[PDB]
């Protein structure tokens, strides 16, 4: 489209599966072709919101979501929505303490 204001957006650098222990800190770093005026992160078919857990940000064409206090549950497929496109990344919450269950 020429002489237009609104233009479909896309992701230049898709996320990257992360792997860390529970109660750690996972930051899903991503990129976009255009400065998304808004970003709606989704966790396990759920809508995320700027909170002590999911604290997203916006640095021009670079986005990131810091996830602290991770847990075995957090383990799921997240989706970084901007309004036109959406990314995906796998998270792995290991167990800082791997003790023998059958004991």
């Amino acid at each position: 489209g020429s002489s237009g204001s609104s233009g479909a957006n896309c992701f230049t650098e898709e996320l990257t599966n992360l792997q860390v222990e529970e109660k750690g800190t996972a930051v899903f770093t991503c990129k976009t072709e255009h400065p998304a005026a808004t970003v709606t992160w989704r966790k396990g078919l759920l809508e995320l919101r700027a909170s002590g857990k999911h604290q997203p940000s916006q640095e021009g064409l670079t986005l990131r979501l810091t996830i602290s206090a991770l847990e075995k549950a957090d383990s799921d497929t997240y989706t970084c929505d901007i309004g036109q496109a959406q990314s995906r990344a796998q998270l792995l919450v290991q167990g800082r303490r791997s003790g023998p269950s059958s004991g």
